[PDB]
């Protein structure tokens, strides 16, 4: 057998008090009515997941495999990777970065601390000198934010080795994992898309078909399917880059040592248990998932026969668009594919199904749709369903939090119906309320943390969506409907509250002049009887590069 987890019985254990619900009494209130749909995940449920997570891989390599292998391989010869210096890796450390054991925290590597740095050269030393010993992880529950259907999600365990070894992990493979999956996966590399890049390849690979059919593939626990073999061949894709001797041994080292497994600690100091699969906290996460998805994903299309395809791989996330042979031949091809992700170690968790209508399609919880511009242009435009988004900013509006998945939201689905009506609405209107437009906030995008003032909105959103973001209209049925019914599953307020309110923020930003006066203009057109023209407004290169998630990276 390879179990993917062992367990010692010791708990999986919270470092402080967990909150499950919203506070009582209101603030978030005005932003939805229906406060018990809301809830939180919390180490209670820690057991659920450890159950869905554990079980034993059987892995059947084939011919098709090995030779998808071999091209990725002939490929990632091309990279050239760079070690990251000490303070390069110190800087790209989140502030709020979980701290040492050894004494130290986020704010000391960031400093670079004389402690900090004496920890990270020692880490660094040690990965060079012992090829061996399993390095320790944390292992604790995710807390994150879900509305209940009709009961609820488990917390999802993150496992993540010290600070210190965090350090070292973007001093040896930063550059790798910032470089290699592009020079691999060329188009199908899906982090390398802003929405609307992404939005263009998928309508574009779409009309490219004489007969276009596409599916999502959902594998179940993905990281857990991961095997030591996958961890393994990942390096040996890794080991094919020009790479400066200790940056070879630290990833040699890395890969025995942390990423195909190790011991398992609670927040209490005991040990969990062992795993042998993947783990959610460290650098290589997305690469690696993104690579072996990747992988495994274009055998099984061979093995499927299925013909021309087109993938794009986001971490665990996969759609393949494909030319259609018939209904009842696409059925019996993609249960074929199926049938050889599963051999590779990749059930599915939803069985796939076929599709022919691309704006059905959801991949990365996001799906493509269209609108009309002001001119009256039909434009294409990611979106998703709001429940997830719009619970998670009822949170972020009633309890303190580091991250704002609000204006992460924004950035991404700022031309969709929801992200303008109510969250440029609420926060606009808390963060003048509070005067606080001017400070700096923390999001994630694409796993990464990225400090953004509010203010600096409508030139982020144009670069990323066009102007178009600011004017769209004539929605489609099938959003319209997913909308409404979500907003009536929440008890948001309807329309013409937002209106009111849109209107109101409005008039109050135009009035304080500058930035503050442009996100009225712009971000607020919608809400007003008489619309105006809105032109163009007089660094995002690090941006929509790749994914990171899991892997402590801010900017
Ligand atoms: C300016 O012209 P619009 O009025 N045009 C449209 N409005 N809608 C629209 C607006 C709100 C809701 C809805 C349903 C619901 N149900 C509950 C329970 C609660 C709440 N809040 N809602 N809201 C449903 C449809 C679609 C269109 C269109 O052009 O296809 C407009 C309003 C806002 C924004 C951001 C953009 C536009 C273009």
């Amino acid at each position: 057998s390879s179990m993917s987890y062992t367990w010692t019985g010791a708990l999986i254990t919270p470092c402080a008090a967990e909150e499950s619900k919203l506070p009582i009494n209101p603030l978030s209130n005005s932003l939805l009515r229906h406060h018990n749909m809301v809830y939180a995940t919390t180490s209670r449920s820690a057991s659920l997941r450890q159950k869905k997570v554990t079980f034993d891989r059987l892995q059947v390599l084939d011919d098709h495999y090995r030779d998808v292998l071999k091209e990725m391989k002939a490929k990632a010869s091309t990279v050239k990777a760079k070690l990251l210096s000490i303070e390069e890796a110190c800087k790209l450390t989140p502030p709020h970065s979980a701290k040492s054991k050894f004494g130290y925290g986020a704010k000391d590597v960031r400093n670079l601390s004389s402690r900090a740095v004496n920890h990270i050269r020692s880490v660094w030393e040690d990965l060079l000198e012992d090829t061996e010993t399993p390095i320790d992880t944390t292992i604790m529950a995710k807390s994150e934010v879900f509305c209940v259907q009709p009961g609820r999600k488990p917390a999802r365990l993150i496992v993540f080795p010290d600070l210190g070894v965090r350090v070292c992990e973007k001093m040896a493979l930063y550059d790798v994992v910032s470089t290699l999956p592009q020079a691999v996966m060329g188009s199908s590399y899906g982090f390398q898309y802003s929405p609307k890049q992404r939005v263009e390849f998928l309508v574009n690979t779409w009309k490219s078909k004489k007969c276009p059919m596409g599916f999502s593939y959902d594998t179940r626990c993905f990281d857990s399917t991961v095997t030591e073999s996958d961890i393994r061949v990942e390096e040996s894709i890794y080991q094919c880059c020009d790479l400066a001797p200790e940056a070879r041994q630290a990833i040699r080292s890395l890969t025995e040592r942390l990423y195909i497994g190790g011991p398992l600690t609670n927040s209490k100091g005991q040990n969990c248990g062992y795993r042998r699969c993947r783990a959610s906290g460290v650098l290589t996460t997305s690469c690696g998932n993104t690579l072996t998805c990747y992988l495994k994903a274009t055998a099984a299309c061979r093995a499927a026969k299925l013909q021309d395809c087109t993938m794009l791989v986001n971490g665990d996330d996969l759609v393949v668009i494909c030319e259609s042979a018939g209904t009842q031949e696409d059925a019996a091809a993609l249960r074929a594919f199926t049938e050889a992700m599963t051999r590779y170690s990749a059930p599915p968790g939803d069985p796939p199904q076929p599709e022919y209508d691309l704006e059905l399609i959801t991949s990365c919880s996001s799906n493509v749709s269209v609108a009309h511009d002001a001119s009256g242009k039909r434009v294409y435009y990611l979106t998703r369903d709001p429940t997830t988004p719009l619970a998670r900013a009822a949170w972020e509006t009633a309890r303190h939090t580091p991250i704002n998945s609000w204006l992460g939201n924004i950035i991404m689905y700022a031309p969709t119906l929801w992200a303008r009506m109510i969250l440029m609405t609420h926060f606009f209107s808390i963060l003048l309320a509070q005067e606080q437009l001017e400070k700096a906030l923390d999001c994630q995008i694409y796993g990464a943390c990225y400090s953004i003032e509010p203010l600096d909105l409508p030139q982020i959103i144009e670069r990323l969506h066009g102007l178009s973001a600011f004017t769209l209209h004539s929605y489609s049925p099938g959003e319209i409907n997913r909308v409404a019914s979500c907003l009536r599953k929440l008890g948001v307020p309807p329309l013409r509250t937002w209106r009111h309110r849109a209107r109101s923020v409005r008039a109050k930003l135009l009035s304080q002049g500058g930035r503050a006066a442009t996100c009225g203009r712009y971000l607020f057109n919608w809400a007003v009887r008489t619309k105006l023209k809105l032109t163009p407004i007089p660094d995002l290169s690090g941006w929509f590069v790749a994914g990171y998630s899991g892997g402590d990276i801010y900017h």
